[PDB]
């Protein structure tokens, strides 16, 4: 390798790494700065920029050593034990990556059973166990496969794990860390926007019908309530109330909150609503044998008169169980619910009756800037690793057909998923964009 050569890759393998050490120490200090982004979820990011912290401070600055030398220097020991953290610190992103989409999958598909036993505890032990599983798979197997087969294989100057000698032993391992968790991680993101659809569609109906306070107020019984008809206590007294308030949101409101923390509380009602109906030997078959549309009219019949209110409509729900909806219409409107609220009740019915958001005119569903970060991250993990995974692909159809330069530059394509991992936070997410400016500019003054 010529000498403008070797300063060429070192100034842009150099500055690659200190994009990947600034970006990931950014992430790590905007969670400790900032109590806001002091959540659940934030735990496994926090795990994440760990992971990738080790990949462009360690990684990415001796494989660049490597590669401008043109061959290991630093000796047997020091090759197994780089190739280990390599390969458990790679792994570890994976496992952390896994983390974050099942976590945020059972808090919009089980927003009340979950969100018991999503606490920082739990998450600090997830986050242990898929470290410890990461080094327990690839450690001892990269130090130990020499003594096992009775030679060292790799030749002085060579790094490289000599388990992996077949490229089928390589695909194996490539199913195991890409091809399946990406398989599974698409299926959980699918299920999460299909879910957060629907809740925000009930959300929006609830809204138009019930009424949203973003203020404390009194119910019908005079007892302290928020958002859409939750109750916070039974007590006669505000300081009770906000009390339970700030314990249920996490923060001092002193009672006035937003409109996606009273969202937060509705999809804990809706749960609730919806583990009563499902225990209801009324209302279970009807709700089982319903569509998404026609289940939200009856959450919403739930919400105003209660399971045993609604649950008193014998004919009315045998009939929407036929699919006769025209003929349920004809009995839901002659009680005393239609004559009390005329305008609710009648696009409950409609609803009922065509099955579309036809009596309410419905927007889209507006993504959160969790939903986003998550697709953001998986669609970076499937960019930066898919060259390196299809070349472990084609080497299983053909021996040699991957050239060492190309395995060099997949590996590097590999290592961006560390560099713009934290862009897709500061993108997606706007309290993390401006603690990482804040960060950066108290860095410059002084
Ligand atoms: C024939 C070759 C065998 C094929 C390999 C089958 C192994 C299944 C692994 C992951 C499934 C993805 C589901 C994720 C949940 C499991 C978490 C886990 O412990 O998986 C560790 C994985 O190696 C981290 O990359
Ligand atoms: C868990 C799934 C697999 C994830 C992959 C595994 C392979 N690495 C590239 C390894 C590059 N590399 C060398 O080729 C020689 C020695 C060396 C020392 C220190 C650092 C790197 C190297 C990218 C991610
Ligand atoms: C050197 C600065 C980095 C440039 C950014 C990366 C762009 C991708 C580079 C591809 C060119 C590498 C291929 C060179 C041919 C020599 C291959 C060989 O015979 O070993
Ligand atoms: C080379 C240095 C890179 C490391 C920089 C990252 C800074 C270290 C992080 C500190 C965490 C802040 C302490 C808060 C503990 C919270 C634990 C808890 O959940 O109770
Ligand atoms: C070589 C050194 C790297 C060590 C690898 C192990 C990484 C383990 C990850 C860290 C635990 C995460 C703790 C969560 C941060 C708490 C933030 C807060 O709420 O204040
Ligand atoms: C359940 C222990 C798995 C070991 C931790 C390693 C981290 C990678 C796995 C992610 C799954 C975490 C989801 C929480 C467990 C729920 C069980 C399930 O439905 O799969
Ligand atoms: C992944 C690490 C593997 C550990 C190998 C050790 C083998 C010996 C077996 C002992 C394990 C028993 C410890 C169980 C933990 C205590 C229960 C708990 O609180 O979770
Ligand atoms: C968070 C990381 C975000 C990733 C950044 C990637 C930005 C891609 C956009 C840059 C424009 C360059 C692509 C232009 C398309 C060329 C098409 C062609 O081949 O003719
Ligand atoms: C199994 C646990 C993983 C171990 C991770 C530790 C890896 C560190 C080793 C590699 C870097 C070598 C340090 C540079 C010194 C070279 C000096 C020389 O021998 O010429
Ligand atoms: C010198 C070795 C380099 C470091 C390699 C890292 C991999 C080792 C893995 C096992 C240690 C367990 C990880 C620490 C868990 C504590 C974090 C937490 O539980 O929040």
């Amino acid at each position: 390798m010529e000498t403008v050569e070797m300063v060429a890759i070192a100034t842009v393998a150099g500055l690659l790494s200190l994009a990947t050490v600034t970006g990931n120490i950014l992430l790590m200090l905007s969670i400790k700065v900032n109590r806001q982004l002091q959540t659940v979820n934030n735990y496994f990011a926090f795990s994440l920029a760990c992971a990738d912290l080790i990949i462009g401070a360690f990684s990415m600055n001796l494989y660049t050593v490597y590669i401008i030398m043109g061959h290991w220097a630093l000796g047997a020991l020091a090759c197994d034990l780089a190739l280990a953290l390599d390969y458990v610190a790679s792994n570890a992103a994976v496992m952390n990556l896994l983390l974050i989409s099942f976590d945020r999958y059972f808090s919009v598909t089980r927003p009340l059973s979950y969100r018991a036993k999503r606490t920082p505890r739990r998450a600090l032990l997830m986050i242990g166990l898929a470290w410890l599983v990461s080094f327990v798979l690839w450690a001892p197997a990269i130090l130990f496969w020499q003594y096992l087969v009775g030679e060292r294989t790799v030749l002085a100057g060579q790094c490289y794990i000599q388990f992996l000698s077949q490229p089928i032993i390589t695909f194996g391992t490539a199913m195991a860390t890409f091809y399946l968790p990406v398989t599974v991680m698409c299926t959980l993101y699918w299920r999460i926007y299909r879910e957060t659809e629907n809740r925000a569609n009930i959300f929006e109906m609830l809204r138009i019908d019930e009424g949203l306070r973003l203020k404390i107020y009194k119910d019908t019984e005079g007892y302290y309530t928020i958002g859409i008809g939750h109750l916070l206590t039974k007590s006669p007294s505000l300081n009770a109330a906000k009390s339970e308030l700030d314990k249920a949101i996490g923060r001092n409101t002193n009672g006035v909150i937003t409109k996606d923390e009273a969202e937060k509380l509705f999809n804990q009602d809706v749960d609730a609503a919806v583990r009563g109906i499902l225990r209801n030997a009324k209302l279970k078959p009807v709700y089982d044998s319903l569509d998404a549309v026609r289940r939200a009219a009856l959450i919403n019949m739930v919400f105003q008169m209660g399971e045993t209110g609604v649950a008193g409509f014998t004919n009315s729900l045998r009939m929407l169980q036929q699919k006769r909806w025209d003929e349920a219409a004809v009995n839901l409107a002659k009680s005393r619910w239609y004559n009390q609220t005329p305008n609710r009740a009648k696009r409950v019915i409609t609803t009922f009756r065509t099955g579309t958001w036809d009596a309410y005119t419905f927007s889209l569903v507006k993504e959160k800037a969790a939903l986003r970060t998550l697709s953001a991250i998986l669609l970076a993990f499937i960019l930066t690793w898919t060259p390196y995974n299809i070349m472990v692909l084609v080497s299983t159809f053909c021996k040699d057909c991957v050239p060492e330069t190309l395995w060099e530059l997949g590996y590097w394509l590999c290592y961006v998923n560390a560099t713009i991992n934290p862009m897709c936070y500061a993108l997606c997410n706007k309290a993390f964009r401006d603690t990482f400016r804040l960060l950066l500019l108290a860095r410059w003054d002084h």
